[PDB]
RNA sequence: UGAGGAUUACCCA
RNA sequence: AUGAGGAUUACCCAUG
RNA sequence: UGAGGAUUACCCA
RNA sequence: AUGAGGAUUACCCAUG
């Protein structure tokens, strides 16, 4: 393998897709950023570590820019009004096989699948009702 | 509408799919569990809160069990050998438009798409490299 | 989806039926109240909690009022002359599957079925003899 | 005459019905037990008492076992893997006529009727949502 | 019933009406928001509780955006310069019947009716004179 | 002009309408009461204040009485069995245009329009669900 | 009294 | 609030 | 826990 | 100032 490659983070059907490419690997923490200023960039980082004697833990972080009314290349303050932050922690017990691990990935894909409750509440600036 | 509906968490292609259904909304924490004894059920929980004057924060948790039958005191009980835990927090500024929010949802879907770096590392009990 | 909806508490043919509607769901306690004066209303509350490591516990309460008019100093108010109070607690181990739970529900319905010892003693101001 | 008789606690069509038979009526507590091993039996108890000057109070208890075989040292015994415990207390003022009592009984039957919020939450390992 | 539905908050005679739709139901507090960023959204929340032994209390809150010179989807600070807040508390004694309650609703509709003093002072950036 | 005029608080369609008239302006609190003994009168009060350097705040109160005749000391007095209280505060930024203010007034009128969720819940002694 | 626990007519505050 | 802090996972830790 | 009470999500042992 | 704090409703509470 060698999975440290460029990938499409936001699929817009070929036109205006957001691709994210390897940009840093300091300390085993892989980073991928889009082609923008770091203030307006799409950013992804990932790392695995053994949290305790029984678990391994993946920490994945995603930063997404506020695009509506954005001035490309501009200085937009406050930083917090223009960015969203995703932080995921996946704890997997050392007994989990590749097959167990494949199922965990499907559970994550199913959760965020289009039309499902969670992605629909988020996309609509809503909660559950 | 009511976005509090059941969905399939693990799509095993129509056969052996894991579907999760609404099971509790006490304390503003939406919960969904699979049709199992509570000791073996998959579980999804979600809540949103205005974490600050200018952010809203979603807290999402998924528990994937490894089911087993355990003999306790000579008697057999439906149990989970172990559980894998996904904990995610998403902070979105209040200035984010619905289309800004849809962008976050798509980035999360792309991040986990089959074949992309992260879901590949996880499924192979590997790190990024 | 929701099970926090209105339902018929007292079925009197299709007329004189007492319906109880959702009213409040604060702190994990769901409350249903019948219409008109809160003073002469029926009330149902329900809550679930993990009572211990292996148990989940339901607490249900029902109040049946004796509707009456109070006259004091010539001022009459709608009141409940008195009220019966039902309180029930149901403990279910986390090992109970959906089938086990359905059986528990049938046992509760059979206990109170018309003609059986218990609903008969109560409906007649009686005990067991 | 007697209301201390056997009755169907769990109606499973006309086969697999759990019947509970009188067993003991000591100290004002009537007890009903299903047949076969006392260890795997269903149990119902009921008692009435004048709780105060104006009230009479019923205390009803039901136990639904999870039938299982225990094997220890090669010696197997019929046991209940676990048990659900229902406990209910019903307070009725001495002013309640037979009509008032019949209404109280219908309110209890309606609460647990199939399809209503409460029996539905329990039968599905759920709470209110 | 089931009154948790979408409704027209600002009636502009069909063209450019502001509709507000269910968006959250965490803790029994119903929320409805318009289709906008949460910073520019029309928001309505409502909840009932028994404040004391004699009263029930409805708490209704409304947030209305400053629309003149607004930049749709933009980041507009300070938040307080761009939003109006309405907070209503309605205390109703437990003796009030549906009919008493209908009259209270008319009293509220009459107060805010067009051409009446209060709505005319507000709409004119005025007080009473 | 002088917006301090009488209006009909409860429009019972020309017959039995409750009209309220200016009755006091002491201390900057505009008051309106119905033609009744002060013990049975409906009452509306309103005041505006620059609550901060950048806001103005309107405080509005409505009292709806439930009238009755009470025999105190063998003598009959016109009285109110109870009163329902509406307390509302509206904070508007100083930057709000007159058309911004008209938008607030319309949102308040739509909120309470017949058939909409909130006025429906109140009139039926119900919550939102 | 307790949306207090339970090995369920026990036990706790 | 922050942590590539921990968990038995709607809990705990530390810092601030 | 309680065949403990209650103005019933309170209170008592 | 904030409170889905209370009221007997132009008063009271709590926090800050």
């Amino acid at each position: 393998a060698s999975n440290f490659t460029q990938f499409v983070l936001v699929d817009n059907g070929g036109t205006g897709d957001v691709t994210v490419a390897p940009s840093n690997f300091a300390n085993g923490v892989a980073e991928w950023i889009s082609s923008n200023s770091r203030s307006q960039a799409y950013k992804v980082t990932c790392s695995v570590r053994q949290s305790s004697a029984q678990n391994r833990k993946y920490t994945i972080k995603v930063e997404v820019p506020k695009v509506a009314t954005q001035t490309v290349g501009g200085v937009e303050l406050p930083v917090a009004a223009w960015r969203s932050y995703l932080n995921m922690e996946l704890t997997i017990p050392i007994f989990a096989t590749n097959s167990d691990c494949e199922l965990i990935v499907k559970a994550m894909q199913g959760l965020l699948k289009d039309g499902n409750p969670i992605p629909s509440a988020i996309a609509a600036n809503s909660g559950i009702y």
